[PDB]
């Protein structure tokens, strides 16, 4: 499913991301924009053989099992394919573990490069939340 900007904001708000570990909702929207263009079915293969899955491009080296990332962990205890669902619950709950793991949202390269230090509130502006 390809979300609208406001629709995703609303889904993410309902799932407890709004200010989770101090990151306002705009940050999460901005990250999703640039990670996946709001498409839950986004996948991208990394140099190391790991793959990024879903709206927040969660990586199989640590966070999910795709059965093909030798030597990887599955720290969110989910199959990676669960991150591709139109229901963002699994992506959101795994994101919460990731963002709590010491690096905050710097774990998402695109957030660090495209969102961090920008006016992220722009991403939820105009939305009925
Ligand atoms: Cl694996
Ligand atoms: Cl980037
Ligand atoms: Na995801
Ligand atoms: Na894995």
């Amino acid at each position: 499913k390809v979300f609208g900007r406001c629709e995703l904001a609303a889904a993410m708000k309902r799932h407890g991301l709004d200010n989770y570990r101090g990151y306002s909702l705009g940050n999460w929207v901005c990250a999703a924009k640039f990670e996946s263009n709001f498409n839950t079915q986004a996948t991208n293969r990394n140099t190391d053989g790991s793959t990024d899955y879903g709206i927040l491009q969660i990586n199989s080296r640590w966070w999910c099992n795709d059965g093909r990332t030798p030597g990887s962990r599955n720290l969110c205890n989910i199959p990676c394919s669960a991150l591709l669902s139109s229901d963002i619950t699994a992506s959101v709950n795994c994101a919460k573990k990731i963002v709590s793991d010491g690096n905050g949202m710097n774990a998402w390269v695109a957030w660090r490069n495209r969102c961090k230090g920008t006016d992220v509130q722009a991403w939820i502006r105009g939305c009925r939340l």
